[PDB]
Order: structure tokens, then sequence, then C-alpha cells
């Protein structure tokens, strides 16, 4: 298990409120700050906007806009999702 320190940006309006998540890898940990960013009514994925792969940078969350029968639709803003050491 990892530790991620999750900035919610615009979602908060940008207020530097920050938070982290514990899980077993990054894109784990950027659907998991999704959930708490958008609220349990939140079912869906996310995909990455910045940095490399495996690693830190902005994700987008995203779901099936229910009552339609296809494609995937956005949901809130992008949020950061880093790397953290504890101690």
């Amino acid at each position: 298990m990892n530790t991620y320190l999750i900035d919610p940006r615009k979602n908060n309006d940008n207020s530097g409120e920050r938070f982290t998540v514990d899980a077993v890898d990054i894109t784990a940990a950027a659907k998991s700050a999704a959930q708490q960013i958008l609220g349990e009514e939140f079912e869906g994925l996310v995909y990455r906007e910045t940095g490399e792969s495996n690693g830190s940078g902005m994700f987008q969350a995203y779901h099936h806009l229910h009552g339609t029968n296809r494609t995937e639709t956005t949901v809130g803003y992008p949020f950061h999702v880093m790397e953290l050491l504890e101690h």
C-alpha cells in the first residue's frame, strides 16, 4: 500500500485544501480521490492529463451519463495526484 497526496484544484476553487488517500498504485489512487472529491453517488473512472505513466499528474474523472444508452462524459474538474512518502 502507498499514500498519495490529492489536490482537488478547481473542484474546491483552488482553496489549497488537500488530503491523502491510500492505494496500491497511482490509477487506483486517482479513482479513490475522485470518489472523495465527487461524493458517494459518483461511479466512474479516471484518465490522465499530465505526467508520466505510473507517476504523479493531473487526472480527470468520467462516467456513463445515466439515462442514456451510450458514451462517457467527464465529471468535475481535473485534480492532482502525487506520490507521498510518510514517516
